[PDB]
C-alpha cells in the first residue's frame, strides 16, 4: 500500500525567512503549480487508488510539488538548495519509473523546462 507521505515540518529544525525561500514558493512552485500539466504532481502517487502496486517497491525517494508547497508554507527548508533538490528527486523519480513517450515523462518535462526558466531568474 502507500507509505506516509514526506515530512513536511521539523520540530527539531530552526527556521529562516530568505528572499531566494520567498521567491521558490511565489514565484517558482506557485507558476509550476497553475501548468495544464502540473496536476499528477500536486500529490504523492496514490499507488492503491491508482493500481501500481511496485511503483513504492522502485521508488524509495518519492516527492512531489503538494510536499513541497507544504515544507515551504512551513518552513522546513533552510537551504534554497533543499528545495531545488526535491524538485530534481520528483523529475527523476518520474524517469525512472515511466518509459520514454508516455503522458506522465512528456508532463514532467514540460514542467521541468518551466522549473529551469523560474530559478534562472532566483535572487541573490
Ligand atoms: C484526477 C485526480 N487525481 C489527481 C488529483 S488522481 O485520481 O490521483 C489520479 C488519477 C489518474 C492518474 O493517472 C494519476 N496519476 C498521477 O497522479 C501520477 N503522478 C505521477 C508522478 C505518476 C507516475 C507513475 O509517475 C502517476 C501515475 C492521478
Amino acid at each position: 500500500m502507500n507509505p506516509p507521505p514526506p515530512e513536511t515540518s521539523n520540530p527539531n529544525k530552526p527556521k529562516r525567512q530568505t528572499n531566494q525561500l520567498q521567491y521558490l514558493l511565489r514565484v517558482v512552485l506557485k507558476t509550476l503549480w497553475k501548468h495544464q500539466f502540473a496536476w499528477p504532481f500536486q500529490q504523492p502517487v496514490d499507488a492503491v487508488k491508482l493500481n501500481l502496486p511496485d511503483y513504492y517497491k522502485i521508488i524509495k525517494t518519492p516527492m512531489d510539488m503538494g510536499t513541497i508547497k507544504k515544507r515551504l508554507e512551513n518552513n522546513y527548508y533552510w537551504n534554497a538548495q533543499e528545495c531545488i533538490q526535491d524538485f530534481n528527486t520528483m523529475f527523476t523519480n518520474c524517469y525512472i519509473y515511466n518509459k520514454p513517450g508516455d503522458d506522465i515523462v512528456l508532463m514532467a518535462e514540460a514542467l521541468e523546462k518551466l522549473f529551469l526558466q523560474k530559478i534562472n531568474e532566483l535572487p541573490t
